[PDB]
């Protein structure tokens, strides 16, 4: 019935997107309850243990907190730094609060981006977590405080909200708990990234959403077969992450494998000689925006 | 920062989506000042020109049409159709309605898909509107009634609602007027779809989005060039539009081009070299995202 790259509907963040200005920097932030969650940065540009002693004496009405979309301007009655956030306690309680959960995001995952600027949402797009802890999304100055999140069952699930952009177009942030994903920190410093590593799980998605729509025998899809053992020892020298990463998504791509009636040995095969050659499907594989169960709950089983 | 497929946020379609039951056909509706769309067959599964004497001998109370969101049922109080949508005037006037127009979607275009169930938005996934007048979309049963807009400063501007599911994978409905996409109608019945054509705008804005993503120079690209006259010769055979298919996108193109210092003529001139659904870019959303 089609396959795409589905994204949470935006309309439960939207009317919980404030804007917060301190001093002279401005960004965005969350308003849950009686609570607004923005990056910690916004009441200055310091480093290491120096967080503590500026929140202590943080101005707490010198926080600018407006929603936008419900036109009402909010006052901070305290300020409670919770890792690389800020937790500032409003006197208003947001009426628009839905279900929601501070749930981490596992890399390999996918979410959807409520890419704000003063305090509305404007973009909307999806990105995967990497195994580099990073995302490659698209942000301007003022965008902090965009938050990532998905949606299950009248539930909201929240896992990201924006900090840093590395130069090589990767993104960087914490949770709504406030707890960087990987070892970067929100300070103006160098940072090294870890080595890029294939999501295998997500590649191996790709490649069967091909092999869905395509309709052609595609010329890459090799007619042999390699094992996982046989893969997972090739993927150690090859910038690939142990087959499967999640005993979740075996689910998803057995069901795939099946659907197709390509097994998924023929994929990995393809993924060891389709390092050669392919990678953008542009005229005449190898990629994590599609993942398993993305593929698999758009497929006709 | 980075090129990404660009969405439009969907929160005041979310407030406006309602749900639309009639006999045993459900689907989904958009609710606007006090009347409400969605698709006429909603009353039964007719064709051709009967359907004016089965909207006139449709009851205004058999409708069934709640919004979720707001937890509200309404009830319908007149009934009319225009085009193959019907409009339902409910008493309650919507509070949530935005500033609204109902704007003609051309082809190639791209628009944000809401696709909605029992008046619920469940998922959002971006379509660009096809030359034979189709989208490679994802609809499920009970998807009827799902929008597909846009945004701009303050006013949303409705393009779409879903009709019809194709044999190949591609879907089709009407504007928010009750006019169809193309010679297709809301029937049960193998359709003749037109033939399809390459929208060269949005194919010299794929390879313009690899360049600013990736390297300055990649192994696909073409050293020589081609130029529009001598490529449109080579597309009236090679199932590719006339280029430029829309103008306005040329101002997008000749930025995109100096911004890579690679010229269109070049593009195009790779186009016809690389010739021997995913992520569809559009001129405009590619220099959008461009710097400088
Ligand atoms: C927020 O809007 C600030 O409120 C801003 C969002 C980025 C700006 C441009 N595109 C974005 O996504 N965040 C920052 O500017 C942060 C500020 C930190 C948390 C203190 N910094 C970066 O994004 C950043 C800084 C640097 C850098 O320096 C030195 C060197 C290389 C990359 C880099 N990214
Ligand atoms: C709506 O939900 C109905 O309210 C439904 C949406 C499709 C269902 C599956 N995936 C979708 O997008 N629309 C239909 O079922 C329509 C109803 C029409 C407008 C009366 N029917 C089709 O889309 C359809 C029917 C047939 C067919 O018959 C016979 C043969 C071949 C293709 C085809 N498409």
């Amino acid at each position: 019935a089609g396959i795409k790259i589905l994204l949470h509907p935006s309309g439960v963040v939207e009317r919980c997107m404030v804007s917060v200005v301190y001093n002279g920097s401005a960004l965005n932030g969350i308003w849950l309850k009686n609570v607004v969650y923005c990056p910690r940065h916004v009441i200055g540009k310091f480093r290491g243990d120096q967080w503590t002693h500026m929140v202590s004496i943080a101005d707490c009405r010198d926080f600018i907190v407006k929603c936008p979309i419900q036109g009402i301007q909010l006052n901070v009655q305290s300020v409670k730094m919770v890792g690389a956030l800020l937790q500032l306690t409003v006197h208003t309680n947001n009426t628009a609060t839905p279900d929601y959960k501070f749930e981490r995001l596992q890399p390999g995952s996918s979410m959807t981006i409520a890419c704000a600027y003063d305090g509305i949402v404007r973009h909307v797009y999806h990105v995967v977590l990497q195994l580099n802890n990073l995302i490659y999304a698209s942000f301007l100055n003022g965008a902090c405080g965009s938050v990532g999140y998905t949606l299950k069952g009248k539930t909201l699930y929240l896992h990201y909200m924006h900090h840093i952009e590395f130069n090589n177009k990767t993104h960087s942030g914490t949770d709504l708990e406030g707890n960087f994903y990987g070892p970067y920190v929100d300070e103006e410093v160098i940072q090294q990234q870890t080595a890029f590593q294939y999501y295998t799980d997500n590649v191996v998605a790709q490649l069967y959403a091909h092999l869905l729509t395509v309709d052609a025998r595609p010329k890459w899809l090799a007619q042999s077969q390699i094992s996982i053992e046989d893969f997972n020892s090739w993927a150690a020298n090859n910038s690939f992450a142990n087959f499967p990463c999640e005993q979740t998504n075996m689910s998803y791509i057995m069901g795939l494998s099946q659907t197709a009636r390509v097994p998924v040995e023929r994929i990995l095969n393809t993924i060891i000689q389709l390092t050669t050659n392919r990678d953008g499907a542009c005229i005449m594989d190898f990629e994590c925006d599609w993942t398993p169960e993305m593929v698999y709950n758009q497929a006709p089983i």
